């Protein structure tokens, strides 16, 4: 599994707060530096697409479904941006959509 060192990151205030939001979407979109987090999020973030967070933590899925929910309902371009750069060929797009 994935360590689980991070898992009690404070999830609800990244997602109330934009400046910390973005400074992660830019973390991983290479045009910003890295927290530790965000290091570690950015190094796993195409395997777990890749596998379906197989290697998650019950935490890091719930988390995942969070964000991932917040992202379309409220920062759609920000959404369309990462799925598009992490998960070119749409395995996870249309489902978490339809989720959401
Ligand atoms: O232990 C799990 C590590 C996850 C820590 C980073 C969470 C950051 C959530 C904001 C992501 C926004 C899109 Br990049
Ligand atoms: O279908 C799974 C895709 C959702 C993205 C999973 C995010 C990966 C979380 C890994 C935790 C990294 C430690 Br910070
Ligand atoms: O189509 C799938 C694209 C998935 C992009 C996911 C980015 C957000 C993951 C945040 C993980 C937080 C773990 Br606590």
């Amino acid at each position: 599994k994935y360590t689980d060192k991070y898992d009690n990151i404070n999830l609800d205030e990244i997602l109330a707060n934009k400046r910390l939001l973005v400074a992660y979407v830019n973390c991983v979109m290479e045009r910003g530096k890295c927290s530790p987090e965000g290091k570690e999020l950015k190094e796993h973030l195409q395997d777990a697409i890749e596998n379906g967070c197989k290697k998650c933590t019950e935490n890091q899925e719930k988390g995942a479904y969070r964000v991932i929910e917040h992202l379309i309902k409220n920062e759609i371009e920000i959404w369309r941006e990462l799925t598009a750069k992490y998960d070119p060929t749409g395995n996870w797009r249309k489902k978490y959509e339809d989720r959401a």
